[PDB]
């Protein structure tokens, strides 16, 4: 069963961030798509409403929002955050003063990448928005937004950033979002300090 709810939870992140399109989904511009025409896709076939459900209401990243849409065409179904695909209108919170910000402002990422990082700025890639994390991985009310895998930090000065004119969201699980300049980029002029966490915790010079 841990299986299939995770299965359940992967084949919905893909459908539901990247997917969309290539499977013939008919996804509205703020992310939702009807339940029922998902579930009617082969590779959920196996899935019910229930599965669904529960997978919703337990997955401890919060990736999904499950609501209630016009009368004939019953439950929405959207990720909260981290697509590819152009969800313009996805509901985010608009956090637009140092004071929406929160404390600690951290992106988690890994050796591979730091030197591309250090010289081009963070990029958000194959996805439309940067994912930065208002804390490390076990900290209070981190749920998501960072891997807990990471073997390095990089922390964010996000007032800085504001006054650049960078714009900042926040998602229903937390997830503090920035579509980054023109080019997709968080450059290092906003790189506060920065911190080594695997094999150990130790400082890193920028
Ligand atoms: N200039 C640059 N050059 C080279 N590499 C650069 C770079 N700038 C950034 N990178 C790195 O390019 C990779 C893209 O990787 P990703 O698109 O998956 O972004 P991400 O790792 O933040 O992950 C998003 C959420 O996904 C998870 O959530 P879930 O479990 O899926 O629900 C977590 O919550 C996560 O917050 C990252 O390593 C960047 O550090
Ligand atoms: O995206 C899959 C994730 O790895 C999974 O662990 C979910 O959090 C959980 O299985 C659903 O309840
Ligand atoms: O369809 C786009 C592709 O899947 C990739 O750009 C995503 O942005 C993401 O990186 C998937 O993990």
């Amino acid at each position: 069963e841990q299986d299939r709810n995770v299965q359940l939870s992967k084949a919905l992140s893909y459908a539901l961030r990247h997917g969309a399109l290539k499977l013939g989904l008919p996804m509205r511009a703020d992310g939702f798509v009807p339940l029922q025409a998902l579930l009617q896709l082969p590779q959920f076939h196996s899935f019910s409403i229930e599965d669904v459900q529960l997978v919703v209401n337990t997955n401890e990243k919060q990736r999904f929002t499950l609501q209630p849409g016009e009368p004939s065409t019953g439950l929405l179904i959207r990720a909260n955050q981290g697509h590819s695909l152009q969800v313009p209108e996805l509901e985010l919170t608009p956090l637009e003063t140092p004071q929406a910000l929160p404390l600690t402002l951290v992106h988690g990422t890994f050796w591979k990448h730091w030197p591309s990082i250090l010289l081009k700025g963070l990029s958000r890639q194959g996805r439309t928005h940067i994912h930065l994390a208002s804390g490390l991985p076990g900290d209070p009310g981190v749920i998501s937004g960072i891997r807990p895998n990471c073997e390095v930090a990089v922390f964010i000065d996000g007032p800085l950033a504001l006054t650049d004119g960078i714009p900042f969201f926040c998602s229903a699980n937390g997830v503090i979002l920035t579509p980054g300049n023109a080019e997709g980029f968080l450059l290092p002029k906003y790189f506060k300090e920065a911190l080594q966490l695997r094999p150990t915790r130790k400082p890193l010079s920028l």
